[PDB]
């Protein structure tokens, strides 16, 4: 806590979700659970449903608390500690490859207080044309979402409207454990045949080979649509440049 | 359970030019017994495997961006993954692990779920090395790999690793002629009646149309895929069924 971790502290990236809390949990007890991770930020406890949230000062402190407190006992119950899913986050796409984390953040700060913006890069450190914008409040995210949908928001010279969408937040951490899968009645009949390579001549081999052929055809039709629409977007660009005499002087 | 795995491996960048192996280990002594250590002195970075994922996460959070004889260390998880789809909603993380383990050691196998904990029909399988992941991909592409009784071929694709943490920092952006051209005009809302507005709004319409057309392709092929079971049941015959 001596030196600031950066520009913003106690952000939603610093928020932890804590599940399986005992029924008699108190705010003091919950705060004491996190006492070694510095001064607590906002605390929200759902005593009736056994869960709470806490904001720590930095992402590193939340990472340590999560690693140290996850799956530890509290009065006969194993606490479940996880990063709280971001409640005020947006997906952005159609970005120029020359938009940086800082340009995206500066650009989106006009909609309200911003925590972070990032341009998603591939293994080479090159822009994928997609990014993430994390706001300090849900209204700021709603306004960014509405305004960029209704208007044309441009970040650089080349006119590329930023396309703002809800951020897909899927669980690739816990997934579907065997404990829940077992609760299904058709599960027993499903696990009856072990993983295998289907063999030539069998119905399952023939069905699977035809299925794969349809999937390959679907991939080819999807890639074609992309190409077809890439050409319509290039033709639109050319017609509009001519309509607006983009390379030429003209009074009207 | 399984200790010193590839998920326990940390990359440490911005090491002082005169770093030694004993100095590098001492940096991580807080986190128990070190596993395999390697220092690429040429590029000023090193690797270390710690006992557990929890310990590697703590060491990354405590050591990242901390001074070491003049520079700030860059600590990251060390960067062999396959995307798997067409999974039954019955396939669990454990079944996925059991099944793909025949191709090589499994770092992690997870079924991707939604906020209700429902299978998306997609998963991720991470192997300890690139040849094991290639082996799994080749075998599942060529052959028909099945996980359960109901025949659903697992569709395996190599998972491109994307970075949503470091991203594209302004300092790292190459300041070439395209960067200069792009940065000439600042962020703005375009004005109605300008080329940049009128073109962009019509582009949005084509972009929305592309998404609709993509969705229709998926819907039309989902229908073809669903009818396939009944068509195949009607037409299937064994190799010896009709011989002269
Ligand atoms: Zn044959």
């Amino acid at each position: 806590l001596l030196r600031r971790p950066g520009e913003k502290t106690y952000t939603q990236r610093c928020r932890l979700f804590v599940g399986n809390l005992p029924a008699d949990i108190t705010e003091d007890e919950f705060k004491r659970l996190f006492a070694k991770y510095g001064e607590p930020g906002e605390v929200f406890i759902n005593k009736g449903k056994g869960f709470g949230f806490i904001k720590l000062e930095s992402r590193a402190l939340a990472e340590i608390a999560k690693a140290e407190l996850d799956d530890t006992p509290m009065r006969g119950r194993q606490l479940r500690v996880r990063f709280a899913t971001h409640a005020a986050a947006l997906s952005v796409r159609n970005l120029s490859p020359y938009v940086s984390n800082e340009l995206l953040e500066e650009a989106f700060s006009q909609f309200g207080p911003i925590e972070r913006a990032v341009v998603i890069v591939d293994d080479r450190g090159r822009s994928t044309g997609k990014g993430i914008v994390e706001f300090a409040s849900k209204p700021a995210a709603r306004k960014a979402f509405e305004r960029c949908s209704e208007g044309v928001f441009l970040l650089t010279t080349t006119p590329r409207p930023v396309i703002v969408e809800p951020l897909e937040q899927l669980d690739d951490e816990d997934g579907l454990p065997e404990k829940l899968a077992q609760k299904n009645p058709m599960y027993q009949k499903e696990r009856e045949t072990p993983p295998r390579f289907a063999q030539h001549g069998t119905f399952e081999y023939e069905y699977s080979q035809r299925w794969k052929s349809l999937d390959e055809m679907e991939k080819q039709q999807r890639e074609q649509v992309e190409k077809n629409m890439k050409d319509a977007k290039d033709k639109l660009e050319s017609e509009m440049e001519d309509a607006y005499h983009e390379h030429q002087a003209n009074l009207l």
